[PDB]
């Protein structure tokens, strides 16, 4: 039961035991837009953003989860992670990517969910009709193209 | 083993914050290009000040700029604040995880334009950051690999 902690997902820190997966330009310096968990077909999307040769790109990768627990996905490589704690918020991992050369490299995770409840939204869309404000004239900062860049 | 929160107060609250949602009277000011469609990136609390700092990201003109602006308390409970004219915002839903505001700002030209907004707090717990730290290690992953991207995020450019 893990379908409830889908939505929207921001990368905190991310380690790596090769500097160069992650720093400027790294394949692995992902910004994490949104996670989807499947309960019924164990996989996860991820979707997020790489600045990748000089521009940013926005990526969907789906990872099918194992009879060890364990998820392989196809990005820069293989890779082979484990989540080692998750919750309503945070979600600490462990990845094993191998890329085109055999290099293999080990990373770590540490991700907080933004969690929007409906008591607020509720809350917030009453006075926004109170204030005579039409649903039209509503923006959504939270799934939208238009945005600031890390970098 | 225990469980613990940390003591709250208005300390608590400063900290990464991001705009879920911003309604408007006007539409043209949360347009693309509109002073009022801000990107949250912190916010600081001050008990003792009544004061609160905001840090967002607007696009203006063709490029992204980064925004300070301090807000005042007022006796009667409401903040004011000068950005694109005079602001008085009330705070009328306020936690660990959200703020629902609404301001009433009238511009250098004698308009008024009444706007709701929708925020949610960036929580990052200690035992999590302590798990992570513990992972990183085990991996034999020196602390001077690791990239925050939490911070590049309220320092965007
Ligand atoms: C362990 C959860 C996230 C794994 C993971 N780490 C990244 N950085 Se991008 C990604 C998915 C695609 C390989
Ligand atoms: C009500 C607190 C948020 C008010 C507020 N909303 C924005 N949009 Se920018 C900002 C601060 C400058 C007036």
């Amino acid at each position: 039961n893990l379908s409830e902690l889908s939505g929207p997902w921001r990368t905190v820190y991310i380690g790596s035991t090769n500097p160069e997966k992650i720093q400027e330009n790294g394949p692995f310096r992902t910004y994490f837009r949104e996670l989807v968990f499947d309960d019924e077909k164990g996989t996860v999307d991820f979707y997020f953003s790489v600045k990748r040769d000089g521009k940013w790109k926005n990526v969907h990768v789906k990872a099918t989860k194992q009879d060890d627990g364990t998820y392989v996905a196809d990005y820069e490589g293989q890779n082979v992670f484990k989540i080692v704690s998750l919750s309503r918020t945070h979600l600490v991992a462990h990845n094993i990517n191998v890329d085109k050369h055999g290099q293999k490299t080990e990373l770590t995770g540490l991700f907080v969910k933004l969690n929007v409840e409906d008591e607020d939204l509720e809350k917030f869309w009453k006075l926004t009709e109170d204030k005579g404000i039409d649903k039209k004239n509503v923006v959504n900062f939270l799934e939208n193209e238009d945005h600031p860049h890390p970098e």
